């Protein structure tokens, strides 16, 4: 084995650079290194609140990315366009890092490594695909079994249970994978109090955070996905007012331009998997926020070449 090795058992920036090149070249991180990253990141994540609260000073910025779905070569493109993560270049990846795309192992271990390297500046929120029943079906479990073992997959599954469910910036912008709730009256403190270290239930706030979608008309509708709901602009307005928020940022739906701004400004979708499944032909985007101006700034990007492995090859 001549691949990347941790230094004194820890991630360093040189390790991360070596890992990204190793993965670009389609090689595998040694299982002992992968294991170390997973046990360390489980410990880091298990200390976090279900609601991560982040303050951006006036001169600070943060980048918000939506789903990435194992599109590792597109993830590298994000870092090339926008800079590597660092204490002065923070990131939030808003769930759905795995499944569908066939470089899910590379995406997730790269993201976990950066979480370890910059724990206060690199943030990962859970998506509906960071769950066992979805991974069983949509590629990630197959991919982990092919590259490592069933035991490694069980460890991933346990780490995913500790991913936080939402993040609030400056008490003003709330970020979650799916959306808002099937019932009125949910507060930020209710979100803080969710015991999240589990597979999601099929109803309730934890389910909604990972699964809901906005709809244009007022009200709520039964979701076409079979779980959670669609929520209208009235739902969003009431939630923002009770919680003294400005708007939400969510992901969870593919958008041809990489983003959408619904509910009159109040519900933003960002989606960071361009040409999803090598077929959708969509652009992707990421958002910049700044402590002096929390309004979203959108940066669009398009897909880059990857090795010839088909999406869902492991599903
Ligand atoms: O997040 C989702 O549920 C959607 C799909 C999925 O994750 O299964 C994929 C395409 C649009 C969104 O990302
Ligand atoms: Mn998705
Ligand atoms: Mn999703």
């Amino acid at each position: 084995y001549s691949g990347p090795k941790l230094e004194d058992g820890k991630v360093t920036i040189s390790f991360m650079k070596e890992l990204m090149q190793w993965y670009k070249d389609q090689k595998k991180l040694h299982r002992k290194c992968a294991y170390q990253i997973l046990v360390q990141v489980k410990e880091v994540l298990s200390k976090l609140s279900t609601l991560v609260e982040t303050t951006l000073k006036e001169t600070e910025k943060i980048t918000v990315c939506g789903d990435t779905h194992g599109q590792f070569y597109d993830l590298l493109n994000i870092f090339e366009l926008n800079g590597l993560p660092s204490e002065t270049n923070p990131y939030i990846f808003n769930g759905d890092f795995v499944d569908r795309g066939s470089f899910s192992v590379e995406v997730i271990l790269t993201l976990f490594g950066f979480k370890l390297l910059y724990p206060d500046h690199f943030h990962l929120l859970r998506g509906n695909h960071e769950t066992d029943n979805m991974n069983q079906i949509y590629g990630f479990e197959g991919e982990v079994k092919a590259k490592y073992t069933a035991q490694m997959y069980e460890l991933f599954s346990e780490v995913f249970e500790w991913l936080p469910l939402a993040q609030c910036i400056n008490g003003k912008v709330l970020i979650m994978h799916g959306g808002l709730f099937s019932e009125d009256g949910v507060t930020l403190d209710d979100i803080r109090k969710i015991e999240r270290n589990r597979q999601p239930p099929d109803s309730g706030p934890m389910c909604d955070l990972l699964w809901s979608d906005p709809q244009p008309q007022n009200g709520r509708s039964i979701s076409k996905r079979g779980v959670s709901c669609q929520f209208g602009p009235d739902v969003t307005k009431a939630f923002l007012e009770e919680n003294n928020l400005d708007y939400i940022i969510r992901s969870h739906e593919v958008k041809a331009e990489g983003y959408e701004v619904a509910h009159g400004g109040r519900c933003v979708t960002v989606f960071s998997a361009p040409n999803y499944c090598d077929q959708m032909g969509n652009k992707a985007s990421y958002i910049h926020l700044q402590g002096s101006d929390l309004r979203p700034q959108f940066h669009q990007f398009t897909a880059v070449p990857h090795p010839n492995v088909k999406p869902m090859a492991y599903a």
